[PDB]
C-alpha cells in the first residue's frame, strides 16, 4: 500500500509489538546510560577553572553535549514514532529529526576543529599558544555549532519532497532525496579527510620519543657533584679530571664509536689529554672494540666496558660524569641524550636528528657528524668551558629534558585517544552512513528498513563509550572527578 512517492508515514513504523518493545527497552537503558555519563562529564569540565580554560576540554566538552543532545532527542523521537506512533505534522517532524541532525554534524566538525588544531601544533610548533588562544577555540567552536544546526534547518525551512513535490526517502519521512545527497557528501568528505588527519597526527607523534622519569630522577645521586664524580673515577682512574662517557654500540657507520676512536687518538699527543678522562661502554663490532681495549691499556685513563650495565646502575653514572658525547650519523630519537642531560650530563653530539631537536646552544655543544677532528675540538672546547663554572649550564639540561620528555610523551596520548574516539564513530555511524547511501540511489524493502531502525541503536552505543574513552584516556579528568567524589 506504499509504493507512492508521497507515501503514508505509517509505511516508515516498520516494527512489529516485540520488535518494539525490545528496541524501547535497549534505547531507554542504553540512553540512561550516555544521560548519567555525559553530564557526569561536563559536570567535572564546567565546575573547574583549571579544565574549562584549556581548549582540549572545549573540545572535550563539545563532545560531550554533541552526544548528550543527539542521544536524547533521538531516544524520545525515534520510540514515540516507532512505539507510540506519533503523528506529528512535516515541520514539527522534521524540526525533532533537525536536532539529531545537528548534533551529529556538530561532532563531525568538533572532530574536525581538533585536526586543525594539531596540524597547526605540528606545522607550526613555536606558535601555538598565542595562534590557539582560548578565545579563539571559543568562537572557532561557537560558529562551528551554528553552521551545523543551520544544516539540520533547511529541510524545516522548505528542503524537502513535500513542500519542492521531489522524491521522497524511504528511511526518513518528509526528507528529499537530494538534501539527504547533499548531507552524507558533506560529512562523507571531513571524516575522509579527518581520517587522513588523525592518522598523520599519530605517524608524527611517533617520529619523538621521551623516558621515563622516575628511573632518570636526579633524587638519587648519594653525594656532592665532584664528590661522587671523584669516587667513580676512583674505582679505576684514581684521579680528578673531566670525565667524558659514551654508551652506545661499536657499529660502523651508526652509532660513531668509529668517530670517536679516532678522535681519541688526536687528543693523546696534547699536554691538556691528562686533564681529560673517558668512559666507553657497549658491545659490538670485533674489529674496532679491540681498538678501543688496545688503548685502555696504552693510555691507561680509559675504562672501556664491553659488558651491558643495568639500567638503574647507570643513572648514577650519568649524573656524575662531566660529559657525554654522541658522535651519532642517526639519531631521530635522542633516548641516551635525553637521559644524560636528566641527570645533569652536559652533552656533546652530533647535529643529526633529535639531536638537533633537543639540544640548542643554551644547553649543550654541537658538531658535524663524521669529522672527528671537530669533535677533537668538540671536548676541547668543552675543556676550556669546563674551567669555568659550568653549573648556570648543567641545570639548563636539568629543564631542557624533563620538559621535551614530556611534551613528545604528551602529543603521543592526544594522537591516541584522538583516533581511539573516531574508530568507535566509524563503526556506528559507518554501518548508518551505508545504509542511506543505499538509499540515495536504491530502494528501501521492508527489510532494510527494519535492520536500520535496530541498527539505528549503535547511535546510543557510540554515545555512551565516548565517555568511557575519557575516563580512561584522561589522567586531569580522573583526579578532578577523584576530588569531588572522595
Ligand atoms: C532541550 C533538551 C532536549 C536538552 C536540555 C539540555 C541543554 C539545554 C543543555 C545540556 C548541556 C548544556 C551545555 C553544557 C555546557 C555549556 C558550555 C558553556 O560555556 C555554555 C553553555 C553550554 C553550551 C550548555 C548549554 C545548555 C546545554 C546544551
Ligand atoms: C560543516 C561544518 C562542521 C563546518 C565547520 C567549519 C569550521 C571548521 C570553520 C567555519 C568558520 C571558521 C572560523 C571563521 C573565522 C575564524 C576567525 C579567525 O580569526 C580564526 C579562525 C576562525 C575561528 C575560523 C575557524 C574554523 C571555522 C569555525
Ligand atoms: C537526515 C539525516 C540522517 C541523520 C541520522 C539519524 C539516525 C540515523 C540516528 C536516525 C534518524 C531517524 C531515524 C528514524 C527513521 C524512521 O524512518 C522514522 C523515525 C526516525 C526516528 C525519529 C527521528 O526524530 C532513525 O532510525 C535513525
Ligand atoms: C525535541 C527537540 C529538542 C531540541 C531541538 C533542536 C535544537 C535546540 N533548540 O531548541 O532548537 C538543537 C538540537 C541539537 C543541538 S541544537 C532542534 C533543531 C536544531 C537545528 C535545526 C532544527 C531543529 N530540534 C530539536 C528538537
Ligand atoms: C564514566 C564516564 C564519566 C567520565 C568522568 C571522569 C570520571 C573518572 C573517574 C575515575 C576512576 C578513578 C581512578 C582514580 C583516579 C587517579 C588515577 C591515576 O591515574 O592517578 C595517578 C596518580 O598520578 C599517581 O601518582
Ligand atoms: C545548543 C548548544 C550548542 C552547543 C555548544 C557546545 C560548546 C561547549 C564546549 C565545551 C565545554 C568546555 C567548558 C567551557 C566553560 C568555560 C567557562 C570559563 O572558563 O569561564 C571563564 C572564567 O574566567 C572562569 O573563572
Amino acid at each position: 500500500q506504499c509504493g507512492e512517492n508521497f507515501m503514508d508515514i505509517e509505511c516508515f513504523m516498520v516494527l512489529n509489538p516485540s520488535q518494539q518493545l525490545a528496541i524501547a527497552v535497549l534505547s531507554l537503558t542504553l540512553g540512561t546510560f550516555t544521560v548519567l555519563e555525559n553530564l557526569l562529564v561536563l559536570c567535572v569540565i564546567l565546575h573547574s577553572r583549571s579544565l574549562r580554560c584549556r581548549p582540549s576540554y572545549h573540545f572535550i566538552g563539545s563532545l560531550a553535549v554533541a552526544d548528550l543532545l543527539g542521544s536524547v532527542i533521538f531516544v524520545y523521537s525515534f520510540i514515540d514514532f516507532h512505539v507510540f506512533h506519533r503523528k506529528d505534522s512535516r515541520n514539527v517532524f522534521l524540526f525533532k529529526l533537525g536536532g539529531v541532525t545537528a548534533s551529529f554534524t556538530a561532532k563531525v566538525g568538533s572532530l574536525f576543529l581538533a585536526a586543525i588544531d594539531r596540524y597547526i601544533s605540528i606545522h607550526r610548533p613555536l606558535a601555538y599558544k598565542r595562534i590557539v588562544t582560548r578565545p579563539k577555540a571559543v568562537v572557532a567552536f561557537c560558529l562551528m555549532w551554528t553552521i551545523a544546526i543551520v544544516i539540520a534547518v533547511l529541510p524545516l525551512l522548505g528542503w524537502n519532497c513535500e513542500k519542492l513535490q521531489s522524491v521522497c526517502s524511504d528511511i526518513f519521512p518528509h526528507i528529499d532525496k537530494t538534501y539527504l545527497m547533499f548531507w552524507i557528501g558533506v560529512v562523507s568528505v571531513l571524516l575522509l579527510f579527518i581520517v587522513y588527519a588523525y592518522m598523520y597526527i599519530l605517524w608524527k607523534a611517533h617520529s619523538h620519543a621521551g623516558i621515563d622519569c622516575s628511573f632518570w630522577n636526579e633524587s638519587y645521586l648519594t653525594g656532592s657533584r665532584d664528590e661522587r664524580k671523584k669516587s667513580l673515577l676512583s674505582k679505576f682512574g684514581m684521579d680528578e679530571g673531566v670525565t667524558f662517557m659514551f654508551i652506545g654500540r661499536f657499529d660502523r657507520g651508526q652509532k660513531g664509536v668509529d668517530v670517536l676512536l679516532k678522535a681519541i687518538e688526536i687528543l693523546s699527543s696534547k699536554k691538556e689529554f691528562q686533564e681529560m678522562r673517558f668512559i666507553i661502554i657497549g658491545k659490538g663490532d670485533p674489529e674496532l672494540e679491540g681498538w678501543a681495549r688496545s688503548l685502555e691499556e696504552k693510555h691507561g685513563n680509559v675504562k672501556v666496558i664491553t659488558e651491558m650495565l643495568s639500567r638503574e646502575f647507570v643513572r648514577e653514572l650519568y649524573g656524575s660524569v662531566d660529559f657525554v658525547i654522541i658522535p651519532s650519523y642517526f639519531e631521530p630519537f635522542g633516548l641516551v641524550a635525553l637521559e644524560a642531560m636528566c641527570l645533569g650530563a652536559i652533552p656533546i653530539a652530533s647535529a643529526v636528528g633529535g639531536l638537533r631537536d633537543i639540544i640548542t646552544n643554551e644547553t649543550g655543544i654541537l658538531v658535524k657528524a663524521g669529522d672527528p677532528g671537530e669533535l677533537a675540538n668538540a671536548i676541547l672546547k668543552a675543556l676550556e668551558l669546563s674551567r669555568s663554572d659550568l653549573s648556570k649550564f648543567r641545570e639548563n639540561c636539568k629543564k631542557r629534558a624533563m620538559s621535551f620528555s614530556d611534551q613528545a610523551r604528551m602529543d603521543i596520548e592526544l594522537a591516541k585517544t584522538l583516533v581511539l574516539i573516531l574508530v568507535v564513530l566509524i563503526i556506528c555511524w559507518g554501518p548508518l552512513l551505508a545504509i542511506m547511501v543505499y538509499d540515495v540511489f536504491g530502494k528501501m524493502n521492508k527489510l532494510i528498513k527494519t535492520v536500520f531502525a535496530f541498527c539505528s541503536m549503535l547511535c546510543l552505543l557510540n554515545s555512551t563509550v565516548d565517555p568511557i574513552i575519557y575516563a580512561l584516556r584522561s589522567k586531569d579528568l580522573r583526579h578532578a572527578f577523584r576530588s569531588m567524589f572522595p
